[PDB]
């Protein structure tokens, strides 16, 4: 039985009229109706999961409001407070860095997005439901402990581990983050604790500009237990699929996780334009595919997918229903870009690429 | 015979935010949307047409000088200038005062180039330099009164280039004729007690603002019978507006001889305009703008300023401005795509209603001295 | 007590193309744009509010279920489904028929879902299983008449559904109240010989289509009778639509004694319609909604179906909607936002004029037997 | 004197709902209300050289509608009557691939692309400008002789070279296209010719799928005029602005052209959808800076720039702006993506992209 999370306010986020940063007289961005980061995106991923017919094959879950004690598993008080302070301003505000901006009352949408991925992990893990995938917005896995950033306000992926870890008492969990940017807020967050492994595969110093480094393996007790894997721009199927062969799997296995959440995201499709990868929907099929295959081997097949970025709207569905596919084993639909794509390239495995991966390798045997 | 024609690339930037009217607001359920009712591309997709039909063509384009604060205080207060300096240097912009209409960050920039557009082509008509001109400003201006924004409205640019008009070219009478199809409450109150500029509206009853418009409206002091309102009915259409031009607006201008004609040009009273219910049709518009051009030749040697006030209608917007633009030009080399779909549905018949509106008004044009 | 709800993604899906009414076209200079009037974007609006609003929690969600050839006769010509079909199969799509409304490639299949939804709504509250529902379908029915599409309509979709309950769950009378502010050319033509339907339009005079709606429109031969328009003045609002119902369409529907009653609801009669000239509000509709809902209550068991037609503002149409919602579940728990802005605009007095078109036809209720 | 088209239904081409291909229910491509390709995109381009000022550092040029006898010296008369048919159907269609579409009237659009390419051409050429920027659109160099393809329907640098070669009598006539994709449609146009050098830097294997290795040289009297430039995905400033000093201005030195015309994309910009390029607004700068320099000292400044693609609403502008700038000699405005863009590389010449660049330097001998 396979659990999905969708909720209507996922798609009222508002990103104002700017394209990145805000709309700007003086610096001459003019006005534009859709933020890279809009809304629509994942909207048309939910669409076509319903369109497609996928839908009749997932069991709908609602999503159920994070409560302060949720966050705070996560996140500072402080950071909670000031969420709550802007969300209040009459046209909402300043999230703390300058850039990302939260509309009014954008706290509400804000614990629906981790609140979905908590319920869908309750019911995950109790066994309710085999797997899931929580279709959220806004995003996670750059907020740290005590603060917003890139485009997230709380860590839904870390409030969900938090919530298997507190109230679910499970001992091990791991959250793998397949977004094309570093996972730095999750790596912050578990930085000091053996008990969430935490992974990131990503273009490297694509976000943020200081982070994602081979070195940066956590500390005292968490040392070893963070694993990032910097790839160069260019990178496709092969490159993805080699890191998931070689380093992923392997660390996952190695960790004996009893849940694995993944944080993903699909802004390393070739058509996206905050990364410069070149992995197709048939690259994060195998991605799925494999990764679902994992934990049924190591953790009774308790997955959970939760929406990180993604920023075509035109080929961020496909890529989204192509892992759904591979939930649901029900292959219906064939990704219309395939002919488009697939001459492009990506699929040998290059040897920068090789590389970069096998930095990582030495690494596994520190995963106790 | 030079036509004179005002659009300002950033006139299409004005920053409307991601409601529909008011701000997006999430407890109230009001979902954020691409295009807020006032969104620039509506007036940008005017210019656009009046590039692609050709008129351009036949039009003397004028550079947008920015309004000093000299130029807006002459119509404004200097706590409103302040103000909109204030709310331009917030980061994100912000309330311009009614807790409705936002102004984005910097954007007191484009309201000085809005009123100074329309100064600019007062100033080239008044010397006879151009004949005649439509300057396409936005944001619109007639809501403004002197000591406020609203309305969507920063500063009012008609009574930026009246005050101009007056002050720097010496004028002593200038009228203001507005058929936007909402009260001009700015320029009433800005012109309240000043006989020597004409204030007419002519508008849909308590369309915006809702306490604002009755013909009992009429000045005071010295002013007193030189702001002159008609307030129509919800449905009128092409023969009530040409009657309200035959019978009260045309007859008012001869009565005032102003020296200088300054046209708030709505186009919110067309037949497909979500902010209002009237009727009018681009040739509706067209033979306004042909009857107030003519009356202008006739009185004050052609001296006539159309500048852009609102309309909401991406789709017909275009085709109704193009039309006073055909007139101001004299070359007719378009039809109306929408003519026949809109012929049908009516408004070209004066009603009761209608007629009883506009004749309430003509027992005021003998104060008119 | 259970409320049906049907919506379908494919609803949200409907290509409107690039134009605004007709399609773009160059040497007109028809600018393209994003969003054509009917763009499908206004009723998805509609059902996120109702799932935003917590009202999705109250309905009973009904899934559309295609329209089958079958069902499709029951209303329409053999001759139009085989033409829908083959344009349907065009690879762009193409022309429907009139030269104004196109079809996407495929959209058949959205067609069928859309005349669908209504039936299954038809068929759960005819059984019992549902009280009441509200079908929020797309694209529109009621100006498709027997043997053609036209505006914005392939199927029509209530005659679909009223064909279904007469022929299949052998209701021997349905009535269909059709308040889009557009006459229902469509069902008028479909049921005119027709006593077993009957078919009812209030609607703005002569607003679509041109040449239809009048009074004297009344049916044919058995059918002589059993079609009632209520042609009504351009900027009508809550009073003359309250009035019509209370004078013409309730006690119509109490003469006619139907066995269900199926509403074609649009919103376009709406104060910010860029389509029509009227000004009702959200309160007005709910109005409406709530007399046809206890008159069904009185007269048919409760048995009664809404389906969607028209209504072109994506600003203000949700909450439009979302107050019919609101009446079919009893659950009254989100203000219209744009209450105050609106409020003030008038329609709220019945107009001498607006009464007498609505008494014309208080006289043809005596042969509704 | 720097001269400058744009015209208004350059800005009112219709791409129509779909995102590349039309919108097909069948396959599940919702409606979207801006393709990929579609014209706000090069007209925030114009807007912001008005806007910033640069307007009024420029002389604004009026395009003329190409004649017949303009478009014939680069496409066949059968390609020129199916696109008077194309254009002529109601509703507009099929060009000829089937891909893109071609809206109603659109004729009329095509004509004054290639004609603001070949009036400009003529203004510089004749001594009344220096140099320009004709910010056309629909773009030119994916069509060839007899065919329509990747959005373009006549080859607008094709046109205006023709123009120069026949009615302005230049014997030598460069085409160096830098829109990321393989310039296939100029290549084909002058393949047999050795009167127009044709040089193209793209991606390999971008698009078209099938075109633009190093082994595509020209035939006959034109082997050895013909120059491709595949780069690796990932590319950035150090790759493009190596193969500037390599390749392309060691081309251009050796073949004295007496008129240097650009095919001017910006889709290799690191924020574009449609490539995996790195290349900043700084990068087109330095790029544009060059080729013009090279002009100056060969044939007398005479360089005309002509929009090709670029797919980024957000920041082609300041790619544009970028090479105005150079144009005018006027900087004034920040790209205000700087701080964000510059930390991604792209800045480092890496080992592949050298050795790709590297693989075109043989071939400079055979310019003569
Ligand atoms: O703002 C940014 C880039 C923001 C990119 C966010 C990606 C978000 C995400 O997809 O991973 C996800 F979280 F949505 F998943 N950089 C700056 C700003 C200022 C100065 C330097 C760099
Ligand atoms: O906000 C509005 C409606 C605003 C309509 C502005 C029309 C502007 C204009 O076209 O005339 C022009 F100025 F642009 F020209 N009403 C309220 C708000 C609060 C309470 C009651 C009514
Ligand atoms: O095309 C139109 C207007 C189309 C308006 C359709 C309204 C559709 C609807 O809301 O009722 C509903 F069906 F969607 F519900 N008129 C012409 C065209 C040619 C000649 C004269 C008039
Ligand atoms: O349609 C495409 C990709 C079109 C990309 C066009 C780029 C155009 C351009 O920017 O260079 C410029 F010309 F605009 F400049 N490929 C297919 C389609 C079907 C099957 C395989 C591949
Ligand atoms: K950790
Ligand atoms: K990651
Ligand atoms: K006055
Ligand atoms: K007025
Ligand atoms: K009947
Ligand atoms: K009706
Ligand atoms: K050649
Ligand atoms: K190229
Ligand atoms: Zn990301
Ligand atoms: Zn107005
Ligand atoms: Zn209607
Ligand atoms: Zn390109």
């Amino acid at each position: 039985a396979i659990g999905y999370v969708w909720n209507t306010l996922y798609g009222w986020v508002d990103t104002g009229t700017g394209s990145l940063a805000a709309a700007n007289l003086t610096a001459r961005m003019q006005p534009i109706s859709h933020h890279l980061a809009h809304p629509d995106t994942k909207r048309r991923f939910h669409e076509l999961v319903c369109a497609s017919g996928q839908i009749e094959h997932l069991t709908p879950i609602a999503a159920v409001a994070a409560t302060d004690a949720d966050i705070l598993r996560a996140h500072s008080a402080a950071h909670l407070e000031n969420m709550k302070r802007v969300s209040n301003l009459p046209t909402g505000g300043d999230t703390g860095d300058g850039i990302a901006m939260m509309g009014n009352g954008g706290l509400e949408i804000a614990r629906l997005s981790a609140g979905g991925a908590v319920e869908l992990t309750r019911r995950v893990a109790t066994g309710e439901l085999s797997a899931g995938y929580a279709l959220v917005n806004p995003p996670g896995h750059h907020a740290p402990h005590n603060a917003a950033m890139g485009f997230c306000i709380f860590n839904n992926t870390s409030v969900a581990a938090g919530y298997a870890r507190a109230v679910l008492g499970m001992e091990r969990v791991a959250i793998l983050d397949w977004d094309v940017h570093h996972g730095n807020g999750t790596q912050d967050i578990w930085w000091n604790d053996p008990s969430v492994l935490t992974i990131s595969l990503h273009q490297h110093l694509c976000f943020p500009p200081d982070s994602g480094y081979s070195t940066e393996r956590g500390a005292g007790n968490g040392h070893g237990y963070n694993i990032n894997v910097p790839l160069p721009p260019g990178s496709g199927n092969a490159a993805y699929l080699h890191a998931m062969d070689q380093v992923v799997l392997p660390a996952l296995r190695a960790y004996r996780p009893q849940l694995i959440i993944v944080g993903s995201g699909f802004d390393a499709s070739m058509l996206d334009p905050l990364a410069r990868m070149m992995v197709t929907a048939d690259g994060f099929r195998q991605m799925a595919r494999r990764t679902i295959d994992c934990a049924a081997d190591i953790c009774d097949g308790r997955i959970v997918f939760v929406q990180e970025g993604g920023y075509s709207p035109h080929y961020l569905p496909f890529c989204g229903l192509a892992v759904i596919e591979e939930l649901t084993g029900v292959r219906s639909l064939p990704d219309p870009y395939h002919e488009f794509l697939a001459g492009m390239g990506g699929n040998t495995l290059l040897d920068a690429e090789r590389a970069a991966i096998e930095e990582i390798v030495p690494l596994l045997a520190d995963i106790r």
